[PDB]
């Protein structure tokens, strides 16, 4: 099959700002859990204990085909921390492909900030390269043994709609899910899904920074991820050209930073006083890159569970950071992404479900010419 996977439309869920999960079975007979869709980790890890925060986790001593592998692995992040046993199981996607294949999972058995209080998922799929795999390369993701172990194409690709739904096609395309034409960028390296990118413009003005700021010293597309994050250097001018952009109305410092939500009477929301960001990634030909430009619709998001206020509030998802710049729903959201494993390459579209207004409008354009983007991978 290619072109169209009519099963596959519709298979992701989710709530605002805590991700977007698939349906997946686990052992025999098949155990149903709702798992974080993750382009940002390599591990297969799910809930198998009683913690109070999930509805359901992985139960091993029910499953005839589970086998233990005798390994732990701990695995910390940033604000969060999970361990657990490793294992192999049979594992499924009811709303995949129809095959069935033996994959490691991660039994997590003791976490912290990690589940989150009131979400509907039990579990993550790692969806990036063994390179960044725990313990280690040797432990093979899901994606990977999926593919050795059936005919379904390398290749998946994510329709994230901002509950939230969309789509993750699993071994193909589906041209339904995006209009004009997919562009792609190299993945540069197989461990996150790395890319280059070469210029960013806010409102079209050109941030004239060495580009090899801008992927300093990583640049990674996430769906597990919120937010666009960027180094601090070119955070501070991004924002900078943004509070340009956008001075008719003044916001406080914090609001920038991440530290306040900013609200506005509902249907009020001054979309147009603020700027579209474009990044050129890229592209596949020598001096060859392509555009992709975002809306405030994309990194304004709604803050919904906010009980001492009644207006629209939204949090500012655009970010610092020390490791990178990253990719998330913040982009992800504006386009249909197709992660061409088997050519080392990442697809973008401008996708039929983002959000917009009628006087702008996300956009995937090219070809335009850039010369020394190899300058701009940092080694
Ligand atoms: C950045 N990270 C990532 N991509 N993967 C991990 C596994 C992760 C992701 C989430 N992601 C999320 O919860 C989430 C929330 C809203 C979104 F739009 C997308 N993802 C939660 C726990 C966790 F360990 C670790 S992380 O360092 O935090």
């Amino acid at each position: 099959r290619r072109g169209s996977f009519v099963e596959m439309v519709d298979n992701l869920r989710g709530k605002s700002g805590q991700g977007y999960y698939v349906e997946m079975t686990v052992g025999s007979p098949p155990q149903t859990l709702n798992i974080l869709v993750d382009t940002g980790s390599s591990n297969f890890a799910v809930g198998a204990a009683p913690h109070p925060f999930l509805h359901r986790y992985y139960q091993r001593q029910l499953s005839s085909t589970y086998r233990d592998l005798r390994k732990g692995v701990y695995v910390p992040y940033t604000q969060g921390k999970w361990e657990g046993e490793l294992g192999t199981d049979l594992v499924s996607i009811p709303h995949g492909p129809n095959v069935t294949v033996r994959a490691n999972i991660a039994a997590i058995t003791e976490s912290d900030k990690f589940f989150i209080n009131g979400s509907n998922w039990e579990g993550i799929l790692g969806l990036a390269y063994a390179e960044i795999a725990r313990p280690d390369d040797s432990l093979e993701p899901f994606f990977d043994s999926l593919v050795k172990q059936t005919h379904v194409p390398n290749l998946f690709s994510l329709q994230l709609c901002g509950s939230v739904g969309g789509s993750m096609i699993i071994g193909g395309i589906d041209h339904s899910l995006y209009t004009g034409s997919l562009w792609y960028t190299p993945i540069r390296r197989e461990w996150y899904y790395e890319v280059i990118i070469v210029r960013v413009e806010i409102n079209g003005q050109d941030l004239k920074m060495d580009c090899k700021e801008y992927n300093y010293d990583k640049s990674i597309v996430d769906s597990g991820t919120t937010n666009l994050r960027l180094p601090k250097k070119v955070f501070e001018a991004a924002v900078k050209s943004i509070k340009a952009a956008s001075s008719t109305e003044k916001f406080p410092d914090g609001f920038w930073l991440g530290e306040q939500l900013v609200c506005w009477q509902a249907g009020t929301t001054p979309w147009n006083i603020f700027p579209v960001i474009s990044l050129y990634l890229m592209g596949e030909v020598t001096n060859q890159s392509f555009r992709i430009t975002i809306l405030p619709q994309q990194y304004l998001r709604p803050v919904e569970d906010v009980a001492t206020s009644q207006d629209d509030c939204y949090k500012f998802a655009i970010s610092q950071s020390s490791t990178g710049t990253v990719m998330g729903a913040v982009i992800m959201e504006g386009f249909y992404v197709v992660f061409d494993r088997a050519r080392k390459r990442i697809g973008f579209a401008v996708s039929a479900c983002h959000v917009h207004d009628e006087f702008r409008t996300a956009a995937v354009e090219g070809p335009f010419v850039t010369l020394d983007m190899e300058d701009c991978g940092y080694n």
